[PDB]
């Protein structure tokens, strides 16, 4: 197994540069409509404790730089929404895939196009971390490149890139402009909760060991929805919702195996730990596929 | 900040696929200027792909025979033609969205890109290397034969990989798009073992830069180690040996960090003999060789 970024391309064709003064950074083209983080305008001095609703007062349409490589895009107008800029441009973009804005929840996964001055440079696989960090790759210039999905022929755009912590992980918004997590978009330190492992994928790992063949942890038991999430907390595991159940059932009608007995299988992985065995090959427990990941990757 | 295996983007390279069927076999081409290539077993039938002559197949093969879509259009083949185990079928359209190109046969230890496709339509895009026995360690399906590996520098593609064969050990084989092999493999289906797969020593040196870049040592130590007796300890562990021109490709990295390359050596000696201990380096609980030196550098330079 391993991690898979979907294609790029219908992403890439939407990446525009905006700047105002000297700050520059990656804006999402979409329609006639470009989305950023709301900091540009701030000059550096700005960004240590900023009132955005002053700075934006102070800004006109005129002081909007956005470019398609090179090609200046007029803006036309300009709001606000949370933590995002909204720039109508005078042009609809040509390469506007069919899209949708959605909001993730902590265990999803997604691709990132990490951008640099409006251009794309690399792709990759990041999962939401329970305490809403993304462990990314992300340097300076990196701020509003994207997170999304793309689900037949729609892309689902789920973050844009605004923050890194003092550990090194990431913080973003969804495409509303709203964080994901206690973030705030300030040039401040700013620490993350402890983390937690996400079962869901953990069992969809488990899974995909069955489906391969790979099934010794399999055992006889079962056990209750509540009285598992109770003991997962106590290994600092992700209690599972209704939602997480059902996102199961692919895998559970796959295999023949009820999600609550391969819970009651984990259980005892976590209870007993693995014996010097290992699954799919590791001796780690990965949590980073979902079930549509590991659906994705077998068929 | 972070490191992660990062592909390049993929777009160029969407913008050449497309389907290539010749009886009941369908698998993806690359459609450069007026000209797909594909792998020639498309002109195979099942019972051919046990022995193929595929200069005697191919002679009985007329234009009309090869169905090429692209996306809902269909391309008319206007010419055909055979370099080594890749087939080439001029077509009477050119692609309008052919990117710079170039094909080069990469070296093994080195990194690319490849988009998977399944019908002539890219469905995921990582990143592989090239192992020193000349397999990669991909993710395919049925279906996904002629999907390429690349990688680019500003606007230029350079494609390196077109994908053939899975092994019996899940590991993955293909061709330069020169149609020829990497590694003692043959287009015909059968079982095919390869020879041993050793470690890419310089790029596990790179990896454990990469961490102490994002900043984590516990591996290190106040050893050293010469270059001669670093590569004693490699070898008898299925290591690559490390040449002097590798110490060279790491020289940035042991200027940003300030750990001389032959300290760096050291620490890995220590992590073989030792073992990790239940530790994790980036996350890991193996030594990671698939990122280069360049790789590591491109995404941790001025961290
Ligand atoms: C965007 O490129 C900014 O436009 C940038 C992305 C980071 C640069 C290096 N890698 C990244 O992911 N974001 C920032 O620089 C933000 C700007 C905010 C939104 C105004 N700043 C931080 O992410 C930042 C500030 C501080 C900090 O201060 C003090 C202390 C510790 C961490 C930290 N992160
Ligand atoms: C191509 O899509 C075929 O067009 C296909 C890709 C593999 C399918 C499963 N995963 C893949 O990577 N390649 C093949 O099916 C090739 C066809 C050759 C080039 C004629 N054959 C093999 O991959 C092959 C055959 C055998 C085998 O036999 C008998 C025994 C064990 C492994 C094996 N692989």
């Amino acid at each position: 197994f391993r991690k898979m970024a979907f294609p790029s391309g219908k992403v890439e064709g939407c990446m525009v540069q905006v700047t105002c003064g000297t700050t520059t950074l990656n804006g999402l083209w979409l329609d006639d409509v470009v989305y950023c983080p709301r900091h540009v305008i701030c000059t550096s001095e700005d960004m240590l404790n900023p009132n955005y609703e002053d700075l934006l007062i102070r800004k006109s349409n005129h002081n909007f730089l956005v470019q398609a490589g090179n090609v200046q895009l007029r803006v036309i107008g300009h709001s606000m929404q949370n933590c995002v800029l909204k720039l109508k441009v005078d042009t609809a973009n040509p390469k506007t895939p069919k899209y949708k804005f959605v909001r993730i929840q902590p265990g999803q996964t997604f691709s990132v196009l990490a951008c640099y001055n409006g251009s794309p440079s690399g792709v990759y696989q990041c999962a939401m971390r329970p305490n809403f960090t993304i462990k990314g790759s992300f340097l300076n210039g990196s701020c509003g490149s994207v997170g999304f999905n793309i689900d037949y022929d729609c892309v689902s755009f789920c973050y844009m890139h605004h923050m890194v912590l003092p550990t090194g992980v990431h913080a973003g918004t969804d495409l509303e402009g709203n964080f994901y997590g206690p973030f705030v978009d300030r040039q401040t330190a700013q620490a993350a909760g402890t983390d937690t492992t996400i079962t869901v994928n953990v069992l969809a790992w488990l899974y995909a060991a069955v489906i391969n063949g790979d099934r010794w942890f399999l055992n006889r038991f079962t056990t209750t929805l509540n009285d598992f999430n109770l003991v997962a907390m106590k290994y600092n595991y992700e209690p599972l919702t209704q939602d997480h159940v059902d996102i199961l059932g692919p895998l559970s009608a796959q295999t023949g195996i009820a999600v609550l007995d391969m819970c009651a299988s984990l259980k005892e992985l976590l209870q007993n730990g693995m014996n010097g065995r290992t699954i799919l090959g590791s001796a780690l427990l990965e949590d980073e596929f979902t079930p549509f990941d590991v659906v994705r990757q077998c068929s």
